[PDB]
């Protein structure tokens, strides 16, 4: 007898670059499409369809999730001046996470897989760190401009209704010139930011620190500090005490030696500038970067994208390009795909396709705990100068074994 | 006759660090080295009564005696204007002398070999620059209370044309809005700081910075630490064979936790501040840290200890009970400023107590004989007992027993 495949939904579908589009082809082919069916709305967010659609095919893919309100993204380049010569773009055209992120809103929660087996760089993380970015405002929306010599800088607000315009004063550059930079961010979006932020940790189980500087930043930071202080009062501070949790201010230089001790387990709600920069540093913390999640969640509480947390690399395409072996590591693109077909599942109440969703989870962790794994887990148990070529899978070997195991899986499941 | 000292800038602290700095200078400083003490109360309520007068007058004796040692001060919140009754909520007393004096701000763990790391692969210590001026520190930020123009504007000082940057047009609500700033001189400054570093260590240099969001203001550090390394110091670099490269701060933090160490990390204001904390607590105690500014002239330091006062000590020490007191980092910032005091005089004597001190310190927690929040490193808090550390007077007193024996077998 045969075997119909789960009707999955509409998704909306996004490739991207170099070894990660390999990585998203083999997920399709081999763990995916045998056992689902999807109303899938692809968008191809290649370096190369970017620049003949004058990226309007990301603005196109943004508003189709917007839409579907689930989104699977492939890893993308973002062009600098060394890709516009390598692939003789028209424009060095703006970051395409950057600009979904620009149309969706909310915030970016990343999180580490982590294995049994895996040792993590630092000793004592044994929960994983959740890290919840807001992702909007601050430097990545600010204006910058050198100053060409001496004279006066000012910041200024003037407000609509009329009168009641205030200057404040930033530096009067007396001796040579410099640089200068303002920058905002806005009342609604922290709050948004602040209910995902106390959302994400009552449905974790895990208590919630939200990092700022507002010993310097008295105003600017001071906002953030009030608005979460107030929402919790007002409309979580219950919720938490009966889950035995709790939410606490953290200065950001002492929340990263806290986080640097801790064993790990709970939320860490940071500002745009800090998610970015200590989610590559947990990521790191806990072995490799081909283990960390993202999933942008935005503020409807019904759309969801989710994406690796890595890059395209280009590194290991290269040596691809040339036909040498290569050991990619393809968990973190998997649980994208896992992670969206999961809200996919919850939205539409598909019992079939949730079920899926968790067994391939369990399949990639089961598979790297047994052993198989790709050469950057095995460095974390050996030691990179130390792994021998049988102690890890190459890319096609590793995906060879998942799909095997899947299979074995699904048909015991049935 | 004891050994001469000569003049060096003390800046007195608060609470707990406090009491540890006068029992570090009668136990282990003034019983070997005569000093021409010039001391700056930076306490909490004489900067309260002069209206943080003392801290500018205090830098200002630093432009002129060329070394300072600074002990750790009160950065005061909401509850500290109300425990003291303060005018205002003072900022921090190592936020005005780093803008007063310029320059870059060297931290690098203090490594005891039975204290363990957290990070597996930290077998060599890592050093960040961090560019002490500027940026978020000197920054001025407000809060939007509705729909309006924030606006940025640049006058130049010779009457031509002025520019005017549109921040944000406010139209769906309120929120904040910063202007920041830094300058070239201090940046060139960072960067001649940091490959002098790089060369005097012969371990390579990584400059971090976020130059693919704030192409001008990020892009500027980047130019100046690449003109000034193909100019005037490439050719040093590889003689020693090590080089300079920059990093973008997502890759570098992250390039940082999965090495081996040993390298020079220049940061900004903030990545320094927030790193650093991140760095001394891999390699075992946030606690175990020094913290020296090196000022663009050449000679003139300050040595700060960056830990905090220890509030909780220092009620237990108001009530008459005993404590434990890790007083390393005090002890490091005199060692640190009488190295420096020693080189400009050029006095031998000075420069080997300034190391011998050093030594005495890390030998005796290395003999196991430590405070107890070393003492919780090496067995876990749950389990340690009053057998396992000495209390606060009791370390202070093993450590001038031990630098007695040690300045005696050396003559
Ligand atoms: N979400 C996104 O769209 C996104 C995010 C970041 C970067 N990017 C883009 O990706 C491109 C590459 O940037 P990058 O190389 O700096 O970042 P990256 O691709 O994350 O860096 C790859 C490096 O990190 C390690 N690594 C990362 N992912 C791995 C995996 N899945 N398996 C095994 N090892 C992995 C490897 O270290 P070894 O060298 O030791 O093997 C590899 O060289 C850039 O054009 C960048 O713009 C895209
Ligand atoms: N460099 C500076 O000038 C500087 C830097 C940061 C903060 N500060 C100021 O210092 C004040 C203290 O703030 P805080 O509450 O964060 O105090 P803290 O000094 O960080 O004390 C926090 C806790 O950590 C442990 N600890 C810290 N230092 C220790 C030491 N030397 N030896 C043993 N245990 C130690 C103690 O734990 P147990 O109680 O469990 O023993 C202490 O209760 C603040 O007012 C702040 O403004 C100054
Ligand atoms: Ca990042
Ligand atoms: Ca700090």
């Amino acid at each position: 007898h045969m075997s119909k495949k789960i009707s999955g939904g509409s998704v909306v579908e996004m490739q991207g670059d170099e070894m990660t589009r390999i990585i998203w082809e083999l997920i399709k082919e081999k763990l995916i499409f045998p056992y689902v069916e999807l109303d899938l709305h692809s968008y191809d967010l290649g370096i190369e369809n970017r620049d003949a659609t004058n990226d309007q095919v990301t603005k196109d893919a943004a508003e189709a999730i917007k839409k579907h309100n689930v989104g699977v993204k492939c890893a993308t380049i973002t062009p600098d001046e060394k890709r516009v010569e390598e692939f003789k773009l028209k424009q060095m055209w703006k970051s395409p996470n950057g600009t979904i992120r620009n149309i969706l809103g909310g915030t970016v929660f990343r999180e580490a897989i982590i294995c049994k087996n895996i040792p993590r760089l630092v000793s004592g993380w044994v929960k994983p760190i959740i890290i919840g970015q807001h992702a909007y405002g601050d430097q990545y929306r600010a204006t910058d401009f050198v100053v060409p010599g001496p004279g006066k800088v000012e910041i200024t607000y003037t407000p609509s209704d009329g009168t009641q315009k205030v200057t404040y004063l930033v530096h009067n550059f007396e001796e040579g010139g410099g640089v200068a930079m303002g920058m905002y961010n806005q009342d609604k979006s922290i709050e948004d930011f602040a209910h995902s932020s106390f959302q994400m940790a009552l449905s974790k189980g895990w208590p919630l620190y939200l990092s700022t500087k507002n010993t310097i930043l008295k105003k600017y930071d001071g906002r953030f500090k009030d608005i979460f202080q107030e929402i919790y009062d007002k409309q979580y501070k219950s919720q938490f005490e009966a889950q035995k949790i709790w939410y606490e201010h953290r200065l950001i230089d002492d929340m990263v030696a806290q986080a640097m001790k801790s064993e790990g387990g709970f939320i860490w709600a940071c500002k745009n500038y800090d998610g970015d920069v200590q989610s590559d540093s947990v990521a790191q913390g806990y072995g490799s970067l081909g283990m960390m999640t993202s999933v942008l969640v935005c503020p409807d509480g019904k759309t969801v994208e989710a994406e690796a947390a890595h890059g395209t690399v280009t590194r290991h395409y290269r040596m691809y390009q040339k036909g040498q072996e290569t050991s990619t590591n393809p968990i973190a693109s998997i649980f994208a795909w896992t992670r969206g077909l999961a809200h996919r599942a919850k939205l539409d109440n598909n019992k079939e396709l949730a079920f899926f969703a968790n067994a391939l989870e369990e399949v990639s962790i089961e598979t790297i705990e047994a052993g198989f794994m790709t050469k950057d887990l095995a460095a974390c148990i050996k030691g990179l100068p130390n792994v021998q070529r049988s102690d890890y899978l190459n890319t096609f070997e590793f995906m060879d074994k998942l799909g095997e195991n899947l299979k074995i899986k699904l048909a015991q499941a049935k």
